[PDB]
């Protein structure tokens, strides 16, 4: 044992704590980007460093009973591309088939230029391949409608148009900034065959998240639990919520009267929470925070919350702690393959050590790490590689009931009717899979302005249905 | 509008309010009485007014992968009958097919007599008629093994033996006491030419619903929420637990080390916690509780808790309520049928008041009313009335989390792995389907001993599967 290491262990730990007032300071902080978020943009949209706060133009939210013929949708995250039919039967009942496959790593290489036509082409032929083995008999007679999931930064303008702002996560691709993304796919639909499949939504994962929850709670359950927030806890993070059309002031006012007059009162907005104080003004800030947002990110000065939170980077924050304490000479990296390895440690490498336990003299880990890395460690640097891990994704969590608690403050959405409570509709692999997250998430929300007593009416309910489903809503509201 | 009225309802609503003092008080001393309850008593098990504390002789909790040929089983509750088959499919899944039945009036009934041997010939036949129906084939032929859920107190002797030790809730079936009700089942189904079905397990609902979420909660799940109770909140109220051989003291010294040597290390307990301070030493007391234990109750003098939570009495406080406000002339009861007939105002009838609106004049009361005795109210007797029926059920709602408070503090179930939370198996309507009793429970929970630190660890779950599964477990190990 080397206490010197444990000392230091221990002091690394500390910095990750993240205190009630913290998270006071972090969530009034958070509703002041907001209310500027939602003031007419200054700059350009793409260098903007603020909350973007993206109008979706969804203004609806689900009751349940819409019915229709069979919808596709796609659906691209940050780790895999996924195709689904979707029948929305009504009364919040729904027949689903979906294909989901890795996006290559092809496309996540900058050794090679990629364009967006190669990416959409994959997406395209990936469609045909989906329309082939579920509908063989229809594939090419169809007028088929699809919504398009696009798990990243757009400047919407209607429900089927807009620009990629900026890609985030491990795309990098040039070429695809500032181009309408439905045009793209579309296009590459078209060269195919598959030009009877027409691209008529686009949405935001944490949009098409809310949506699918406002269809499918059944109607006792959503008059307890209203859905309020759409948000994903994945390979990035981000939330969606309904803000009223009167404080949405980077809206054009005529366009807002006229969404008043049809009955309409709030739009979704995409808040893109990953970019949440991007200038470091308040957040949490670690040196090994600085190297993966400056050395290692595909996107340095953006998306900084998402680099303390999402599954992305809370691998690759132990594995910065870790060479820099064999920098030090207290920790021995062995023969592993860790420097020079970006990325190499992964949350899923992580997950197998949170919950790890000593009566098994800590062997999920020592596999973990092996498998990763191929990183050999004695029990006692097990021990300490655990605290570690405990605390990036305790303080991951932490940060993460932020942006709910500010949303809920400042819509007030807990001041409601007798037993009436409000449902968060989380989506990814963290919040979802990762041991623990969800209880710490709940316990920041307990220290939040919220209180316990608010905490104990918010429902952090996992939405596995998935964004098809939501994008399916939406293309079934639209014109073929 | 009528300032005595509205001072004499906000005033009994007052009497209704548990404080966090209160349910320490209560916690801490539903733990004394679990400590007394498993020291060997002498006295007459049917006289004894402690807390039951029955040991149930089931000691292993599933895995989820049983598996096994089709199970029988049958399930008498307090409203309904159930016969079901189970087939155990492994992997935390099964296929089951059930008929229920409602227990016919004569059984509820005193002006006609009633004895064991009607009940378990009606039990018998229903058990012939599910048979003929869903497995015509095979009714006269195959070895059935059957598992008996009976949501009654018995004095289990083995996993399929037991003394009837007394009937609650609307059973007064005299001769039924000090009997086998194994034995009594088994004879009828003789007697009918089921003699190829045995009856090889005798189960409490409660002990069926922690058995049966063991088995169907995934490991995934069941890794992060180890299920530690199982309890009801319908008709009537009770909860089950794990406890330790060695804290077993009325288990005879020798059957405990023989247990101990197999390898077995705790035993599930059936608190019968419907009778807890059945000597009122404690509980609130109101005098209409009073008049519901002593002149409309069936057993005098017990099952006390239970008259203040469970879903056959709630109606019945609201019922006794008006007729003092009628008895004292500030209420007009018009030309109802409220007076001498108990129980005509039922949970369900407070159900549709619970959350009524106002915006809607408090209509879903007033029909409410109307449909079960025929009172006519004004929209300002509604608004008093809905305060009463909010008063009743958080009062039943803060006194259910006690039992729950105490089972978690006494085994030290909160703080053992990190990142440790359990599961508490909840089955019946009023837990499932009264708006807000859960709510308030974990209200009551965050107030109790454990805090809110605990009750944000605690995950009370609604467990449809059933207790038929349970007692299909419980066959499925026996032999026939
Ligand atoms: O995938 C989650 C989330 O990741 C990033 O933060 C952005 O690309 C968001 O647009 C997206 O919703
Ligand atoms: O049915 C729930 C519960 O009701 C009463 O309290 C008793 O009959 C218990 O034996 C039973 O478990």
């Amino acid at each position: 044992s080397d206490p010197k290491l444990t000392k230091a262990v221990d002091s690394i730990c500390d910095q990750f704590i993240v205190t009630k007032s913290k998270i006071s300071q972090l969530t009034e902080y958070f509703i002041d980007c907001m209310e500027k978020g939602l003031e007419p943009c200054e700059s350009d949209i793409s260098q903007n460093k603020g909350l973007p706060m993206i109008p979706t133009f969804v203004t609806d939210k689900p009751s349940g009973q819409e019915h229709g013929v069979t919808m596709l949708a796609a659906d691209l995250g940050g780790t895999n591309f996924r195709v689904c039919s979707v029948e929305l039967l009504g009364n919040h009942e729904f027949k689903i088939e979906q294909e989901k496959s890795k996006i290559p790593t092809f496309f996540f290489q900058d050794d090679h230029h990629v364009t967006s036509k190669d990416l959409f082409q994959h997406m395209a032929l990936i469609t045909h391949q989906f329309l082939t083995k579920h509908h063989k008999d229809v594939i090419q007679d169809y007028k088929w409608k699809m919504g398009f999931t696009f798990s990243y930064p757009v400047d919407q303008t209607s429900l089927s148009s807009g620009k990629l702002i900026r890609w985030t996560k491990g795309f990098k691709i040039g070429d695809t900034v500032g181009q309408d993304v439905v045009q793209l796919f579309q296009q590459e639909l078209n060269d195919i065959g598959l030009s009877n499949v027409h691209v008529v939504a686009l949405t935001n994962d944490t949009t098409g998240t809310l949506l699918a929850r406002c269809y499918a709670s059944s109607d006792a359950a959503r008059a307890i639990n209203e859905p309020v927030i759409g948000c994903i806890f994945g390979t990035g993070t981000n939330g969606c919520y309904m803000e009223k059309l009167e404080n949405i002031h980077k809206l054009d006012p005529a366009s807002r009267e006229e969404l008043l007059s049809q009955g309409k009162t709030h739009m979704c907005i995409n808040t893109e929470w990953g970019s949440f104080d991007n200038e470091l003004n308040h957040l949490p800030t670690t040196s090994y925070d600085i190297k993966i947002d400056q050395q290692f990110s595909t996107n340095p000065g953006f998306q900084l919350f998402e680099k303390r939170v999402s599954g992305l980077y809370l691998g690759e924050i132990l594995r910065n702690i870790l060479l820099d304490l064999e920098k030090q000479e207290l920790f021995d990296l062995k023969e592993s393959v860790l420097k020079n390895n970006p990325f190499i440690l992964t949350t899923e490498t992580l997950s197998h050590i949170e919950i790890d336990t000593v009566e098994n003299d800590l062997q999920d880990t020592r596999d973990a790490l092996l498998k990763a890395a191929d990183l050999e460690t004695t029990f006692e640097e097990r021990v300490l590689i655990q605290k570690l891990v405990r605390a990036i994704s305790r303080r991951a969590a932490f940060l993460a009931a932020v942006p709910i608690a500010a949303i809920l403050i400042k819509t007030n959405a807990l001041n409601q009717s007798y037993h009436c409570q409000v449902e968060v509709g989380c989506d990814g692999s963290v919040v979802e899979h990762y041991p623990g997250f969800r209880s710490m998430m709940r316990h920041a929300l307990a220290l939040s302005p919220i209180g316990p007593e608010g905490e104990r009416d918010v429902h952090l309910r996992i939405s596995k249905d998935g964004s098809g489903v939501g994008a399916a809503l939406c293309a079934l509201h639209a014109n073929y």
